């Protein structure tokens, strides 16, 4: 006996917008959420750009005493799924708490806090270390953050495969609901890494683009692709058997499918070059929403514009999909997410399939000649959308993707 | 069609031994690992005691440029995970790798490489960071690190919970095998964190024992006790549906009968006083598992040695299972391993059924006067262990109970 699985609402807060209405318009209107770094001294960095949020709407929620308990990776996640909450008109008064659990899925954690107060330690001493230092900086914090926020008492927990982590984190709370163990489900991503020590590091394995110009800088597919482009944020959604959602007259915005998993046991950094790994994941996503390759109408690709990645991401979609479904990657907009891409990328997903629309991919104007996916540039495209996929292939050879279902 | 659930190896590299043999002698001769700091400068600290592993069998499987890749994080989860392969007779080149899975919990991840290369980027600048930062730091990489050497190419993850992260972990890999959808799965979990910047955060935080006398400084229930320990190293399991373990003719160990994972939606470093969460957290173990409080037979506690964490610990025991049951915490000799806690317990849990005793909370000598559990300490115990749990309650609220059966 399973349960069907849907999505009855989301929030995010990104760098293209902190409603699914600015997110979407952005998407519609092609305007990019990259620019100039602000966040930090970056002159004598190699990466010059990222994808930030300059208007967090920090005051509807929080007052200025949360930052002594709460880093921005924590604050993104607490506005993105109260935004989601509201979104899905869902009362916690109404629930039973013990089948409510939440899933806050980060790749780094409060890793601006870590740098922070590393500094802080080394230049002053232990006791000057903040005693919130962990509370704020531990990547599980922001699951049990949100969990306290709104008496979620059921499961808890975060998953970290890199940049799949929010996929991995769906997909987890989807299993869940769908095998009976819990009846609602917050769950999403999370991250704020646009630090000097982040930007570095990232740098440093050279994964980032070093482009100056930031409308060429994220560029999936596109031949002159040189590696991603940092975004920070968080995307929240509400999961809820169908029978949770039916019985309380929630409205439903999408149905979530399928998921498959799986590991390229490769190398750390390096995807498979045939996308073989990323093949049998769209594979499994598929079986497990029964449906047929022909019947994907969308791929939300991973797209995180480095030459490797697209490469064998276009490789495995034509592999399984073929050539004529469209394919796009909005990290063109948001910048990667790192354990938020997933996130943010599913509600991308969703939104397209309410829409009748595939947003495009920003910034590309040339794909690589090789490449032989329908990538999706220059303008969007409007065209009925009843089913959709999300991949996402992170660092560690992290293969996730979700299948969802557009709702009638 | 829902299978069962078998361990059929296990390593582990720790304080108190990097073999279960050598690790239960520890245990069985009452030898605790804790001792003076040796791994850093401590002289400005105030905690200056620490469970190191001071006899890492680095040789074994690792060469000089393997620490060019991996933090110490990855290297005690690759030593454990080859121990436990070993260990199970596993030949995982004849496996289905795709029915192959991993998951390795984390709590900090590779946190030395963090300091270390944050510390080079402010003295040195972004270009002397090193590229192997971020692969060696991000806690998902154990996991994908101990994929890639075993071939497995099915799920791959990382679950932090904090001081549950291998509870989770073992607890998923339960659930993933059990439903069918992996058929063998190395898990477990590893921490790596007695460095400068971490005992300074928990130091901050007043979690850790300031107690000079290393013998008396991880007293779990304890009437004098005053924070925990921190210990560091890696268990790993080897689980297999009892389909696959029978069909190879594997020599069976225990058996995974149950999984309970709560949120107490409390407090981010105080567990909920009346042990509510945890409360429900066991029954759902012996739900799962079909067994009564009566069949269990030993209760490995969470048991850090901090004030409120004995309170409500041993509250939510009795109140489930009453004042007979016996209950230790092998924190008194291992110190607290964070996310690698609850791997190394299962085997503390798993090696105490295995030889019928009950390891005893060594350095505990008076217990809390309103400590009604049944606490081992001065002597161990010898008695038949057909059923026991191992709790871990984290930092973030979350509740995870383990019930294992004796093989049987």
């Amino acid at each position: 006996k399973l349960n069907r699985v849907v999505v009855t609402g989301y929030g995010v807060t990104s760098p293209i917008g902190n409603t699914p209405a600015e997110f979407w318009n952005s998407l519609a209107t092609g305007k990019i959420g990259i620019g100039g770094i602000t966040k930090f001294d970056h002159s004598d960095f190699d990466v010059h750009n990222a994808a930030e949020i300059q208007d967090f709407p920090f005051d509807k929620y929080f007052v200025k005493k949360d930052t002594n308990r709460f880093d921005n990776y924590s604050l993104y996640a607490l506005y993105a799924a109260q935004e989601a909450v509201n979104h899905a008109n869902l009362d916690v008064a109404a629930l039973n708490r013990d089948r409510f659990g939440v899933i806050v899925a980060s790749g780094i954690g409060g890793i601006k806090e870590i740098e922070d107060q590393v500094l802080r330690l080394h230049e002053k001493g232990p006791k000057r270390v903040k005693p919130m230092t962990l509370p704020k900086a531990l990547p599980n914090m922001a699951s049990g953050n949100v969990a306290m926020r709104f008496g979620a008492n059921g499961v808890c927990k975060s998953i970290n495969t890199a940049c799949s982590s929010s996929n991995d984190a769906i997909g987890d709370a989807f299993r869940s609901i769908k095998f009976g163990f819990q009846d609602v489900m917050l769950v999403g991503g999370t991250e704020a890494s646009i630090t000097p020590f982040a930007i570095a590091g990232f740098q440093a394995l050279t994964a980032l683009s070093t482009t100056e110009d930031p409308t060429r800088a994220s560029i999936p597919f596109d031949k002159d692709r040189n590696g991603f482009v940092m975004g920070e944020g968080s995307g929240m959604l509400v999961l809820e058997s169908l029978e949770h959602a039916e019985k309380r007259g929630a409205t439903i915005l999408a149905e979530v499918v399928g998921y498959g998993n799986t590991c390229d046991a490769y190398h750390m950094t390096s995807p498979h070059p045939e996308g073989q790994g990323a093949i049998k994941a769209i594979k499994l996503a598929l079986e497990e929403a029964e449906i047929s390759p022909e019947q994907v109408a969308y791929v939300n690709a991973h797209g995180t514009s480095t030459p490797a990645n697209e490469k064998g991401e276009s490789g495995a979609i034509v592999a399984v999909l073929g050539k004529a479904v469209p394919v796009s990657s909005t990290k063109s907009f948001t910048g990667h997410l790192l354990g938020a891409a997933g996130a943010v990328e599913a509600i991308v997903t969703i939104e397209a399939m309410r829409h009748n629309f595939v947003p495009m991919t920003a910034g590309t104007s040339e794909v690589s000649d090789y490449i032989e996916a329908n990538v999706v540039y220059g303008q969007g495209l409007a065209k009925e959308i009843p089913y959709a996929i999300s991949n996402t292939f992170g660092f560690g050879g992290h293969n996730a993707v979700l299948a969802f279902k557009r709702w009638a």
